[PDB]
Formats: C-alpha cells, sequence, structure tokens
C-alpha cells in the first residue's frame, strides 16, 4: 500500500541528527562525520612559487633584451637568500619559492644558453607561472564543512594543515535481536521446525561496515518477560534499537503488544518487492526499527530503509540515495504491477563497451543467491510489467557493503 | 617510457599469494579471503516442499576459496550452520617515510620543511583494504637509520611501502640502501599523474617506493600498490575496478605519450545518461581533486586534446575516496 518514497521520507523527517562528538587523531576518522567546520590555520601554498621550472625574472631586468645569467638558487626543500644584482635570472624548480620580488617566471622551453646568460626565446606576461600565496587555500576560510564524511580525500588535506585532530560525531550505537524459540545459532543442531539465525548476523554485518557501534543481544527466548526486558536493555543503551525477525511486523501476538507497550511505532505495508511489511516508531529513548523473518526481505528493507535512517542519525551530510543510472536489460524480467521491485542484475561492459544489465536468474526470496552472483539492483518501476530485452531500465548499484 | 599494464602484470606475475591461515567467526570475516571451499553439511531447503536440496545439496560446494566474504555469503553460510571458517591471515605492510623537511602535526614549519601527508594517506588505504599496517613513521636523513628501518620493517612485513623519501631513481644514499638491501627496479611509468615508482623483492618481502608528491603517490598506489596487495591477500576476484564508457561535458587538455588517470565527476544528465565533467585544474600541485571527483578519466595513452561530446574512459572511485 504505502509507497516507498512516501515510507522513507516521513522516517526521516522526524529524526533529529546526533550532535554529541569527540576528538579523534586523524588516522582513525575514516568514515567518521565531521562535527565541526575544518578551517584552516595556515595559507597554501605557504608561499610564492613557481607552477613550472625554469627561470625566474623581472620586467626591469629583462627589458634590454640581454640574456641575463644567474645569479642564484631556490630549491622546493631548499630556499633563496641572496641579492640578485641588476640582471640576473634565478633558476627555479616547480613549487620552489619565488625569490624576494619576483615578478614573473619562464620555463627552461622560452629559452636559449650560452657562456653569458638566459636568452629568454619568447616574450613574458607578468604573473605567468606563478602560484600564489594562499590561491589554493586561504587562512581562516573553510576546507570541510561539518557534517562532511572523511576519507583519502580529506583527511591528508588536513594533515596539510598541520591539524593533528578534529572532532567527529560519535559513532551511532544500535542494538540488534531477534527472536524465535525456532531459531537456532550454529554448530547447534537443528531440532524440529528449527532454523539458523541469519537475519541477525546479516544486519549485524551492515551495521558494522556503516561505522556503527553494535550491541548485539542474541536471540531472545519466547517469552514475555525476557522480550520485555531485552527492549529496555537495548532502549537505554542505543539510538536505535533492530529486530532482525522474530518481533511482529503487524501480526497481532504478545510481541505486538509488548511494542506498543513500550512505544507509539507504525506497522506499514510498502509496496516493494522482495518483502512488504515493516515496523519502525520511537521508543523511550531509541528509534524502533523491525525487519521481517525473510532473509531477502529484510537484507532489502534495512538496506533501502533503515541504512537510510543512519546515515541522517549519522550526522552526515551527503545527500542522495546511491547513485542511480540507466541502462538497457540484456534480459527479459517478469515484472508485476504494484509494487517498486528491486530485482538483482549483474551489470557489465558489453561487446561495445556499453554496459547492460542481465537477470541473476529466479528472484523469489527463497534464495539468498541473488546477492551474490548480482552486483547491482534493477529498479523496476511500481506500476510497470514484464520487461523485454532492449529496454531501459532502472539501475543501482551494490555498496561495499556487498561490492 | 615503461607501460601501466606491462608494470602492472610484471608485478603481478611475480608475487605469490598468501596461504597461512586462521578460523574466525563469521561475524570476523568481512573483507576476508576464504581459505577452503566452504562444503554445505546439509541439504537446503533441509526440509522439503520445492523438495530437499534442490538449491544447495549437501556435499556441494558454495563458496570456493578465494573468495571475499561479505553479507552476500557470510549469511549464506549461517544457513548451513557453520559459526566458523578459515581465512588467510591479513597482509601485513610495513610504512614509512623519511626527509628532515618532513614535520609532525602540532609542530611549527620549518624553513623548507612540509607536513608529511602520504604516510597518513597510505595508512589510511591500506588499513581500508583491510591490511596490517607497521606504521615506523619518519626515519632520520641517516643511512644507519635508513639501514635500520628496512630491516626492522623486511621482517616484520609481506609488503613494505615508503610513501615518500627513499629514492625512486634518483642517485643519494637511500638508492644506494635499495640496491644493498634488495633487487629493486626502479622504472619510469607512461602515467599522469607521476612516473617514478620503485619496486621489488627485499630478504622477505616485496617493496614498494612512491615518490613524494601526494598526487601521485596517492595514484600510483591506488593503480599499482593496491591491485598487488589483491593478489598476495589470496582474493581470486580477477578484473581491474570497473571501467565503462561515457561522454565528456568538459573539455579536456591531454597530451599524448603517457596514459593520463584525470579525474572528473560522473552524474545523471538531463536526460537521464551518465556524462563526466573535469574537475578543474588536473594539476598535481593540489589535492582537491580526489573530494570533488568521484572517479577518474583513463585518457587512453596516445590520445590528446579531447573535447565535449566525445566517449571516454572512465573508473569510479571506491570506498577509499566515497
Amino acid at each position: 500500500l504505502m509507497s516507498l518514497d512516501t515510507a522513507l521520507n516521513e522516517m526521516l523527517s522526524r529524526v533529529t541528527p546526533l550532535t554529541a562528538q569527540e576528538t579523534l587523531p586523524l588516522v582513525q576518522c575514516f568514515g567518521r562525520i565531521l562535527a565541526s567546520d575544518v578551517v584552516s590555520p595556515l595559507d597554501v601554498p605557504g608561499f610564492d612559487n613557481s607552477a613550472m621550472d625554469g627561470y625566474a625574472v623581472r620586467l626591469a631586468d629583462i627589458a634590454s633584451g640581454q640574456p641575463l645569467p644567474v645569479a642564484g638558487k631556490s630549491f622546493a626543500g631548499q630556499p633563496y637568500h641572496g641579492e640578485w644584482p641588476a640582471g640576473t635570472c634565478i633558476r627555479i624548480m616547480a613549487g620552489a619559492p619565488v625569490p624576494e620580488g619576483c615578478e614573473a617566471v619562464v620555463m627552461q622551453e622560452q629559452t636559449e644558453q650560452m657562456d653569458n646568460g638566459v636568452r629568454f626565446t619568447a616574450e613574458v606576461r607578468s604573473g605567468q607561472n606563478i602560484r600564489r600565496r594562499g590561491e589554493d587555500i586561504s587562512a581562516g576560510a573553510v576546507v570541510f564543512p561539518a557534517g562532511t564524511r572523511l576519507t583519502t580525500a580529506e583527511l591528508p588535506v588536513i594533515a596539510s594543515l598541520g591539524i593533528a585532530e578534529v572532532p567527529v560525531i560519535r559513532k551511532v550505537r544500535v542494538a540488534l535481536f531477534s527472536t524465535g524459540d525456532e531459531l537456532q545459532l550454529p554448530g547447534q543442531p537443528l531440532g524440529d521446525g528449527q532454523i539458523y539465525d541469519t537475519n541477525r548476523l546479516a544486519v549485524h554485518l551492515m551495521l558494522e561496515q556503516l561505522g556503527c557501534e553494535v550491541i548485539n543481544l542474541g536471540i531472545i527466548r519466547d517469552d514475555p518477560h525476557a522480550l520485555r526486558a531485552a527492549f529496555i536493555e537495548a532502549d537505554s543503551q542505543a539510538d536505535v534499537v533492530i529486530s532482525s525477525g522474530g518481533v511482529s511486523v503487524g501480526e497481532a501476538d504478545y510481541t505486538k503488544t509488548i511494542l506498543e507497550e513500550l512505544g507509539e511505532i507504525a506497522f506499514w505495508k510498502l509496496a516493494i518487492k522482495p518483502g512488504k511489511p515493516f515496523a519502525f516508531g520511537k521508543l523511550s529513548n531509541s528509534w524502533f526499527c523491525g525487519l521481517p523473518g525473510n532473509p531477502v526481505s529484510a537484507t532489502l528493507t534495512f538496506y533501502q530503509l533503515v541504512q537510510p535512517l543512519l546515515a541522517k542519525l549519522s550526522g552526515n551530510t551527503a545527500s542522495g540515495l546511491p547513485a542511480r543510472q540507466r541502462v538497457r536489460t540484456a534480459s527479459r524480467l517478469k515484472k508485476t504491477p504494484g509494487r517498486l521491485d528491486f530485482q538483482r542484475g549483474v551489470l557489465q561492459r558489453n561487446a561495445d563497451g556499453e554496459l547492460e544489465v542481465t537477470t541473476t536468474g529466479h528472484q523469489g526470496s527463497h534464495i539468498f543467491s541473488s546477492f551474490s552472483l548480482g552486483n547491482c539492483f534493477i529498479v523496476l518501476e511500481r506500476d510497470r510489467g514484464n520487461v523485454e530485452v532492449g529496454e531501459w531500465v532502472e539501475v543501482e548499484p551494490f555498496n561495499a557493503l556487498f561490492g
């Protein structure tokens, strides 16, 4: 019934980003959200210098058209403190400090050499091939805004400004559990209708690579007091509490009355496949997300719903839903209208060199092998139906969590 | 001179993957290379409905060794009851730089002194690639410091990296130290940004020497060092991080002779097709390219000046940059 776009936008609308912070040294900030605009304590370049390798020159001691010799030499790791008589043209590496009061630099190519000087093989216009102090970064400027996620792009650049640490938002904590006497841990033996608990691992794994703090509480026993106490424990320590399956996502039962008793939580029916059901709302101190028991469903549900929610909570100001490009079906695809279909395909380069998807196989939620063989999602539009080879189709790539 | 493709194949060819292993519970395996084919202890479906074993039949190999394990696979193994699997040990990479010109942060810039950045960047990439980093810091400008470092490093590492400082061709005391502890080539690569790269075998590890310039070093690492670590790690995932074809929404000055790795910004156009746009000045004197950008533009080597509308090769950035 409810639209995905609709459900998402309602979830994130109520959410207030964390602002609690902590200062860490640069080598620990990867994936961390900056909390306070990094401000340049210095100018970059710090000094005035030459973009190119050749000869610094003034237009006063050049006009004559006398090939001037060199008085001295500047280097990037070896500056210059000489004189420069009234007729010289100092040599200098690229990046190396321009002599006090130089008005232009000229690279070897625009000059001939001899036993008396450096005949400048072309004209020379002021400011040429001088990189200026602060031209790349001026002191007191903002280099990276708050809410920026730090990677190898930014952190080394902060290292270039002598800043050994920056404040970042604290990691989001996420409590996790599942429930069902039916659920067993590995190494234990499958009893009657008993099955091995898998959503919890998947979710747990996804949280950690999302840079969250996981509080994995295990399987909870099929007992109200056991569950009531799991929520309470989880709520006091988390920003977000996830049920990876077991707890009601709509169906009536003791777990459903426990949710109602501890929080105001919506139970939606979302117009998507795989999946459909989703529990969401506020507990006393955290947000609750409840996934359905089906592996393929809960993954998808989490990746598309819970994942967005965590981004906003985390203080990241990176707006957008993982890039999503248009491409052709090299396969046929049975789509049933009425539901936004997140099918998996395989994005690859074709004979020509253009990208094209291929289905992975049976798109049923009764096998997980899709996520492995696949390397993207094929977002067939809600009212769309069977797709024929050749058509233009919406395709979202897999992020790190898979590939 | 030397060809990237060439230099790449010549490095991977000499590398023998790690085979040493450890057994870890599923929750700690993310990113880790599986060391032994995961075999199904049971039938899936275990019961019957769509009957027992039609998806996964017992004795059947679910995942081959050399597979990197993510949310795709590890949940599937938890379905078979397996609480832990063997993976190859993390790749130990020892790291340092050298040059008195290098200062540490919080201290003041001396004369020609500058802040050591390559080491940070390299240390960062390594950890996210899931290596084990032995960061030995800044080495003093002394041949004995340097000698002592390579030894210390070689004895803990499968791979030793100098993020800068140690010669990559130019003749000086550190160059002679390399010839003394190892058989290391000094290449000059047909690429931009950059060019110089040192590579070889110490007594007990491979050495990779990046050049001083930040833009050069990051790129050289990403394009040479990174592949090298994947093979070493025992990953059997073959390929050059996906590289698709797309149009320049922008002009791009490209000189022939060198394979140019410029950065642009891949994005959805009005219609709905992917197109690229340059970041700005493609000089190596600034590092803002890796932030604004979100891919590389691999200008074919002999290619020169591109014009708007042309088909151009584009390799998106991985998680190392977003």
